[PDB]
């Protein structure tokens, strides 16, 4: 009965159910990222998924500039995310 | 429908269901914490937990010294939950 531990599992697992298919298995490549977006985040990726669009998304969360999003890269993207919401609740101060 | 879309709802939602409580409403001070912990964290906290570790806790999550849980704090501390289950996943190593 705790929606925030489920939360946070679902957070841990789905990383996972896309970062195992190819090359690294604890990391996502290029397409692994594409598949993860398009398909767990919709709203967010919305109306633009053209080839561009993606390269930025690599950009700003391959920190470490590997070509690939580990864990903790994922995170800081999930945490941005999170942060756009809670304006939402401040009320767009 | 997203599963993790949900998640994030909820994560940021939880946060505002007791930041609001008392004081600053959009922060959470020790006892907004603990009943955010007690109640949504419980396989986190275990039961019977000491006031030694609880002021742990609030130390730790309180990185700028205020007294109190701001929602990018937060954040920090749900990422760590986050990277300790990614170890499961992971080797452990
Ligand atoms: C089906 N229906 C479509 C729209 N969403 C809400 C979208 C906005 N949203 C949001 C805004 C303020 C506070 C909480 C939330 S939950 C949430 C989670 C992820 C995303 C995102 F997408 F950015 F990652 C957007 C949002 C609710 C579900
Ligand atoms: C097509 N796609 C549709 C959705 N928008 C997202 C609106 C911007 N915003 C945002 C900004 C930067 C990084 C992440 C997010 S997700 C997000 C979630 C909630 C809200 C909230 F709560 F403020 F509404 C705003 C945003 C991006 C373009
Ligand atoms: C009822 N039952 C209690 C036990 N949990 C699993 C506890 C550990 N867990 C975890 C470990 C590895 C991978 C994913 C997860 S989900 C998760 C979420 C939060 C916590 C936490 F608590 F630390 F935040 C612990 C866990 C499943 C549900
Ligand atoms: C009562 N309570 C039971 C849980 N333990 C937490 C120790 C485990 N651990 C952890 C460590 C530091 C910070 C947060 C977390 S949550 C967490 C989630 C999953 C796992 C994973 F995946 F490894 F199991 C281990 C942990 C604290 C005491
Ligand atoms: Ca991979
Ligand atoms: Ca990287
Ligand atoms: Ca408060
Ligand atoms: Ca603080």
């Amino acid at each position: 009965a705790c929606p925030l531990e489920k939360a946070l599992d679902v957070m841990v697992s789905t990383f996972h159910k896309y970062s195992g298919k190819e090359g690294d298995k604890f990391k996502l490549n290029k397409s692994e990222l594409k598949e993860l977006l398009t398909r767990e985040l919709p709203s967010f990726l919305g109306k633009r998924t053209d080839e561009a669009a993606f390269q930025k998304l690599m950009s700003n969360l391959d920190s470490n500039r590997d070509n690939e999003v580990d864990f903790q890269e994922y995170c800081v993207f999930l945490s941005c995310i999170a942060m756009m919401c809670n304006e939402f609740f401040e009320g767009f101060p």
